[PDB]
């Protein structure tokens, strides 16, 4: 098999070689997924390379009144999974996210279908993890 | 808690209560889970109700070339999971299936969190046999 | 009374039920030699793993069925709504058909539910393993 | 070669790279960084996982519960979270995953030492700093 240090270039036609479609702005770096957006609860989710590190990145938007009761059940969700993780991401503006997400190292190279099993095992872990919380009412939903 | 004998109504108000999106042909008996689809290798998921029992079930499309290797896998992998079910379902016209299923007994009588966490399980645990049979390259894309 | 059930409460149900079991010092299963009289079963216990219950029967399968039953392993798993039925092979082992059923007790179980769970288990595994022992699958016990 | 490990393996990488590791458990438990009263190497379902632990004083279970989210968005790759049973005093689990499902090679789980190192002493490093954890 290939070894290979991807670049933002090798990730877009790895998805394509996996039928993934995939999204990506003028300027910006993030590869969008939108085959995420029909798990429920799921607002985005997007492909990452930063450091020599792909991060397979799923964003919910927390219920305010769950705000706390989820913060609580953080290490029990993180503690569910032995490669998803999960936090929360709350700003001034904007409404609390629920951010979940498994990092793939590629320092030292990878293979396709190390990279193919990485995707598909994060968006299984990941619905997994916002499914549950979704379950409980703690998120808001993504349509009007 | 309130230990109800449930119907199909029952079910997918449960269902509601949970957030889950249920879509259901009135030509259907089942009440069919298009979250579950969304996972590569699974074609259709349903949630029914037979002589008081839930049946989860996800049904995936074999490749040909796979269905030997994977019917001498099928001791192991329902060996691998205390809950789950899997088999081969072949007719002649369509491809050949691998059904993941998970069972829960109703006729004497089921809670709210007993049924809220036979969901979560099922989905969780039919969701990884399928994911690891895809890895092994044994089931057609959707 | 919704409980989650340890090994001990599943001891004390059985008794309430007069169904007779059997446990070791060293283990921690509940085997019922009631499953016994039915033709083809060696063995059947009533474990507790991970909040699971898994009541399973094994039958030792002779060495040239191995084959045809793997064949209808899917077939035997598709006749139930409840029954789960594997092949089971080691290297110093007779081959064995484990048929079992399971009952996840997370959230809690009545003494009600883990009732009907013993008997919907005896019934729909007795006629797996004495229909394979009708099709000259299994060995003589 | 690229393989799907055994526990042996990764005895033999740990031999490899001068790492040693105490004879046993299912792990592969490793010998500084003040607050760390434990890390090992775990193979659970085709995922190793290198694990750190720091018993928490109760003084600071509500502040680094607090802290988690900040903590785990602070690292790409580690993961922090609490584990709090009735018997034990609060831990601190640090913990980084490798998947191995497809294989891996033998420099990806040497960088994967060497990664996890460096980033869960970094997340030790910051609450002892803080007073969060117990000699
Ligand atoms: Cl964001
Ligand atoms: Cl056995």
């Amino acid at each position: 098999t290939s070894l290979v240090v991807p670049g933002l270039d090798t990730l877009r036609q790895w998805l394509d070689d996996l039928g993934m479609s995939f999204f990506e702005c003028d300027n910006c770096q993030a590869l969008h997924l939108p085959h995420m957006q029909n798990f429920d609860g799921v607002f985005d989710a997007k492909i990452d390379l930063i450091d020599n590190t792909i991060l397979f990145s799923a964003m919910a938007e927390v219920r305010p009144s769950a705000v706390l009761p989820l913060a609580a059940d953080l290490s029990a969700i993180n503690a569910s999974s032995l490669t998803v993780k999960a936090f929360l991401d709350m700003q001034d503006d904007n409404l609390p996210k629920l951010v979940v997400c498994q990092s793939l190292s590629v320092m030292q190279g990878v293979t396709y279908e190390q990279f193919a099993w990485f995707v598909r095992q994060s968006e299984e872990q990941i619905s997994m993890v916002i499914l549950e919380a979704n379950a409980h009412q703690l998120l808001l939903p993504t349509d009007d």
